[PDB]
């Protein structure tokens, strides 16, 4: 039981969809990550970033799934040169490629929530990216908080728990056709 969320690419007519198990953390998504092998990558990569993106894709194709999803391995990646638009508030989120996202699982794209996902937190720490708390109970600057808590910094989701918030955001994204529940 997860959800699909669709993001527009700024300044283009392109879109991608991510698979998320925590659509309730949408207001804490500070960047997005595509698998280096994702089909959209070449289309949205800027000319300044083209060669670095090509180099990283080659490096990534030489690593197995197991090696890539290994928690202990240093996070790596490169900015595509593009930005995604958060449907709930129009906020820009830089689009990165990174090998800890796998092409074959879900859609091959994620929304990164460094405050509440360990791998995303490690990436943000490696690359000096913003970390935004959306569930209280932890100290997200020092460690990802992966448990239940009341929602904050999340507009209409404020004060709800995981169950209630997921139900509300999913129902709200469906209304707009920016997302739906998915198995
Ligand atoms: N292709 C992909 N490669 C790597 N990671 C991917 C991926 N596609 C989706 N993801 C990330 O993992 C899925 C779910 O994994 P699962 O099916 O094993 O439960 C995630 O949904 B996530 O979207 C935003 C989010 C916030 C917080 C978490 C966090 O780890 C969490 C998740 C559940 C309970 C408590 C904490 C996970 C995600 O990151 C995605």
């Amino acid at each position: 039981t997860g959800a699909n969320v669709t993001f527009k690419v700024k300044g283009t007519d392109k879109e991608f969809t991510v698979f998320t198990t925590r659509p309730d953390t949408l207001f804490g998504a500070t960047f997005t990550v595509l698998a280096p092998e994702h089909e959209l990558v070449d289309a949205i990569t800027s000319s300044e970033q083209a060669e670095a993106v090509a180099d990283y894709k080659h490096q990534a194709s030489l690593k197995s799934d197991l090696v890539r999803t290994d928690l202990a391995k240093e996070k790596t990646g490169v900015w595509t040169g593009a930005y995604a638009i958060n449907p709930v508030n129009g906020k820009e989120m830089p689009i990165w490629i990174a090998d800890y996202v796998l092409a074959s699982y879900g859609t091959g794209a994620v929304m990164a929530v460094p405050a509440h996902d360990q791998r995303d937190w490690e990436f943000a720490k490696q690359f000096d990216l913003p970390i935004v708390e959306v569930l209280e109970g932890g100290n997200v600057e020092e460690a990802a908080y992966t448990e239940d808590g009341l929602h904050v910094n999340s507009d209409f989701l404020d004060g709800l728990n995981k169950e209630d918030a997921i139900a509300k955001i999913v129902a709200s994204l469906e209304e707009k056709g920016c997302g739906q529940e998915k198995v």
